[PDB]
């Protein structure tokens, strides 16, 4: 319940629905004009954010110190409004919790919240042929179109959902140092 209340408030304050040429995704704004999308959203020079064209001034595909994919792309938007700064909800390291909620908001899944239970730091996954690290894992019946969803627990933003296989979902851990 507390995770759900936290999630609804967080989504209302910091999330949007985004379309890139590669698909439709939930997008979380972090601070200033920096937001995050799963890497496979492959944003171009402009995105559609809540049905409106928004320019992308910079983008950074995140990899670790040895170039290993982290499956996140940070984007700096050409926007006057600043995101409410939620870096205080981002952990310095991968978070494990017993009860989390995954929040999605797209035209396919509007305002939907899913209790996913326990989140575990799984670490390495080969995603489509791409070695990837810092993966958080949780179980629920996954569906296409959920990437970009926000994984949260009471007082914490844990990660961004990047993929699912059957009843297994996974998020890239959303770490504080990615935003300074």
């Amino acid at each position: 319940g507390p995770a759900f209340e936290f999630a609804v408030a967080m989504m209302k304050r910091n999330s949007s629905t985004v379309k890139t040429e590669y698909g439709e995704f939930t997008m979380l704004g972090i601070y200033d004009r920096w937001a995050v999308l799963p890497r496979h959203a492959k944003p171009g020079p402009t995105i559609l954010m809540n049905d409106q064209e928004v320019g992308v001034l910079d983008a950074k595909e995140l990899v670790d110190k040895d170039g290993t994919n982290l499956e996140l792309t940070l984007l700096k938007l050409n926007r006057n409004e600043k995101f409410r700064d939620i870096r205080g909800f981002l952990a310095k390291e991968e978070v494990e919790v017993n009860e989390a909620v995954l929040a999605i908001n797209t035209s396919k899944f509007p305002n939907m919240y899913i209790p996913v239970g326990q989140v575990t730091e799984y670490g390495f996954l080969n995603l489509g042929g791409t070695p990837t690290k810092r993966m958080l894992m949780y179980n629920f019946p996954t569906r296409a179109g959920q990437a970009g969803g926000v994984l949260m627990s009471t007082g914490k933003v844990l990660g961004i959902h990047v993929g699912g296989n059957g009843h297994q979902g996974f998020s890239a851990a959303l770490l504080k140092h990615y935003f300074n």
